[PDB]
């Protein structure tokens, strides 16, 4: 019922209290562990429990539990159900919603930050080129010409669910991926299907390495339509080494803005089915997953080549040195251009400082150790020989189905 | 029931069928996964049916399900556990249930040899010192002068658990720990209390930074005796880096024969609390952890130093570029003196290849990824994008507490 994590390089023991208010399930059981595993409308009736829940919660926080003004909210709520089916968050309840679907987040190491957390209230858009317009701010807002704010803008919650704002896109800015007559693929092979739906939907791709992406907006349930982010709110870094001038030959460039865009977010039994949010990268998203993943850029091989190593046996680690260098790079050009971004030290550092405030000031902090241990280094980052237990807490962001599988024309 | 694991590098789609046949519990629930916590006598009646299932397995594998020699060993087997309590493994079981035990054991990278391991049966051993003179063997001849060989010895089974067979050293060779007056620590951390224990039974200890610890060995359950491993057939490697000529003067040497020897073997219901088991070193283990957690004998300051990097921001990751040379300096070293080592990379590449096969084959292979992913450059290696399913099959090696928090002095 009470749960300890050891930290095995500290000694330091946490007593975990949180975990007995989680709701949802694992894909876990006692017979098996699904931990690896990357995936394992509400009626009336199911509704009302989860807005008192998180009504309770929230009240509770602002250090007004069982006080006139919950009860009365909890009444207001409860009454709009029976009549409407649905209900209508305060803008107080939407902003620590989302503040807690962040917090709550257990794959996400950067939660230090969860209270700073600009929230666009965007429920009373209604077409696809008002959501173009509250995401180009968006865009702009956080971006900060380079001075990265995190934040999140929410558009209408689902109703009957035939009525859903998405945004198609993963992610608000991302680079088209094209399969070649070569049999190979040029660009991000991770967009290859999406691009085809944007040039299929009527986009002029470019048919470049690094074309951004197009915007896929969908609202009050119609069919998508395409609009170009400004050009110039998309702040690009290109890659450079601080040692390696033959680096920059291998034409390499990243986004700044890592926006997520096809996430759910479930407040009080309300679902937000477009909710775009952004933060600031770690350095090994781009080094070493976008860059070093076989199927995405997979520049490894043709970077060991630049470095002269040898790559007739694997133990020479020449995967590894060249590993370190791509990942240098980055960190080293988007610092130059003064472009936020955090190193897999610093972050995993101070996520071991937010897991010990969690655990005094809340008794716990869900974490998935699989996401949070960087892709790279592992043992050398204080993550690694941390415990952590993974539990399902609301409000929450959830994974949905690309609508395309979904939605009809 | 039929499970599915993705791999996302490859869309490979494997189908687990085998987690069916799994008994013990894993400390997970639907409600919370414990995917990362390292640690989450038996009487007449909980025993037939172990053994049963246990005898159901061998003789499945074999091909004589249901045979006469089946049938006859468990009415063989059913009557010696009513009449003693207990049961004697044949030889052959013995072997087939160890080499079990390591295909089952699913934070082990290296199972692709489980097929390949060399039993000893040390089950009409009686004394401490008959111990050291099994575990010598087994060290000579699992080092093979470099060439290393698979082994696992075995002591005599628990009785009323007052009489254990206990190997008190977590590996049969380590080096000692010491603490200072200052603070500080000279040689392995890790071993610091297990050293303390042995000082206080009677070692002389060197006090130097690589000094091979002594065995401490518990037979039939009385107090654990001192022993020295003959230093010939204790094998080590020096570590130097192929271009680095400074390397050598950081003074680092590992031993080439990794060798558990704290757990606890199960098979068909009966516990040996004395199983050392040896195999040979992925590189990463000496390199990243042995040498590089800070816990350790935490080098990278010192190595960084050395080769000049930038040391005034973490983000110049200087912390990951002298990890690597370090990792190269053991794979080097290792490979130069013709000691068996395996990188990380064909470690990990072997695995995924062994692990398709067991699907393939037995319907699954449990695994746990927060193990089998190295503590270096996981996404670099394929098992970083493979899904796992983790879960218990016995026979099994399990951990046990340490024999010093639960043995019961007699002087
Ligand atoms: C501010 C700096 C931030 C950092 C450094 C950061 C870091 C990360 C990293 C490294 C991951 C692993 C994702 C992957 O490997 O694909 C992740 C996942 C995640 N983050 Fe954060 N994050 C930040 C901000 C935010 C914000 C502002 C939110 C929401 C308000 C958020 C919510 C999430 C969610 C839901 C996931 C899991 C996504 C998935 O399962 O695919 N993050 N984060
Ligand atoms: C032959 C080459 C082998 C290699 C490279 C290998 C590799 C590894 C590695 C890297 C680990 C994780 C250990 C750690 O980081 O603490 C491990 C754990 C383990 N291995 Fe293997 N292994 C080998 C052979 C064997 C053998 C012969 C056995 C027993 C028959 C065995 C049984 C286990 C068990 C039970 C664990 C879990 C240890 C624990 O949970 O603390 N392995 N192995
Ligand atoms: C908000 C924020 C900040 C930050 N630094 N980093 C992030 C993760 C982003 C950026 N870099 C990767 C991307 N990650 C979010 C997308 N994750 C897909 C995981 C996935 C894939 C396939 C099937 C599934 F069921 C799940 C978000
Ligand atoms: C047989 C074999 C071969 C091989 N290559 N590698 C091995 C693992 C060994 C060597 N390198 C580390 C060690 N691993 C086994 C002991 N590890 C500690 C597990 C542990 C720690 C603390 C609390 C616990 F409850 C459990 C075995
Ligand atoms: C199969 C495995 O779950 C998958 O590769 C995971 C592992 N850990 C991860 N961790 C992070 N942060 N991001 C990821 O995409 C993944 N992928
Ligand atoms: C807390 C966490 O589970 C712990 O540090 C684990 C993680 N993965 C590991 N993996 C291996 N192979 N060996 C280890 O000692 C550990 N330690
Ligand atoms: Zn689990």
């Amino acid at each position: 019922r009470f749960l300890k994590v050891k930290n095995w390089e500290t000694d330091v023991v946490l007593t975990d209290t949180l975990h007995l208010k989680s709701t949802l399930e694992t894909g876990c059981t006692e017979h098996i562990c699904m931990g690896s595993i990357v995936l394992p409308v509400r009626t009336k009736d199911q509704l009302f429990p989860l807005a008192k829940e998180f009504l309770d919660q929230y009240y509770s926080s602002i250090k007004r539990f069982g006080s006139k003004a919950h009860m009365d909210r909890l009444e207001e709520v409860n009454k709009e159900i029976e009549s409407t089916s649905t209900y209508q968050l305060k803008d107080t309840e939407l902003i620590y919603g989302a503040k807690h679907a962040w917090r709550n987040a257990s794959r996400c190491v950067g939660r230090i930050q969860w209270s700073k957390l600009q929230v666009f209230d965007a429920r009373d858009c209604t077409t696809a080129h008002g959501m173009f317009n509250y995401i180009c701010n968006h865009v702009k807002y956080a971006t900060n010409k380079g001075n990265l704010r995190s934040a999140i803008t929410i558009f209408p919650q689902r109703t009957d669910g035939k009525h859903d704002f998405r945004v198609w896109n993963s992610q608000l800015i991302r680079y088209a991926g094209y399969k070649q007559p070569d049999g190979s693929t040029l660009g991000d092979p991770a967009n290859v299907q999406f691009t085809e739906i944007c040039i299929q939907q009527g986009w002029k791709a470019p048919r470049g390495r690094f074309d951004v992406l197009p915007l896929l907006l969908q609202a009050n349930g119609n069919d998508p339509e395409l609009f170009q982010i400004p050009p110039e709110l998309v702040l690009e870094v290109p890659i450079r080494h601080p040692k390696f001038d033959w680096f920059k030959d291998l034409g390499l460039k990243w986004y700044g803005l890592p926006a997520v865009s096809n996430m759910l977010l479930e407040i009080g039994g309300l679902e937000f089915s477009a909710c775009p949010f952004s933060g600031w990268y770690m350095g090994t998203e781009i080094g070493v997953r976008n860059y070093c993943d076989n199927s995405r850029y997979n520049i490894l091989e043709e970077v060991a080549k630049k470095m002269d190593l040898d790559m007739r046996k694997t133990s020479s680690l020449w995967k590894d040195q060249a590993l370190v260098e791509i990942n240098i790079a980055v960190l080293y050009s988007f610092q130059s251009d003064k472009v936020t971004i955090v190193d897999h030290h610093s972050a995993t550092e101070s996520f071991i400082k937010h897991m010990e405030n969690e655990y005094r000031c809340r008794g716990g902090c869900p974490a998935d150790w699989v996401w949070i241990v960087p892709p790279m280094s592992g043992s050398i980052t204080p993550v690694f020989h941390q415990e952590m237990l993974n539990y399902r807490l609301t409000p929450s962001f959830e994974y949905q189905p690309d609508p395309w599988n979904t939605h009809v024309w």
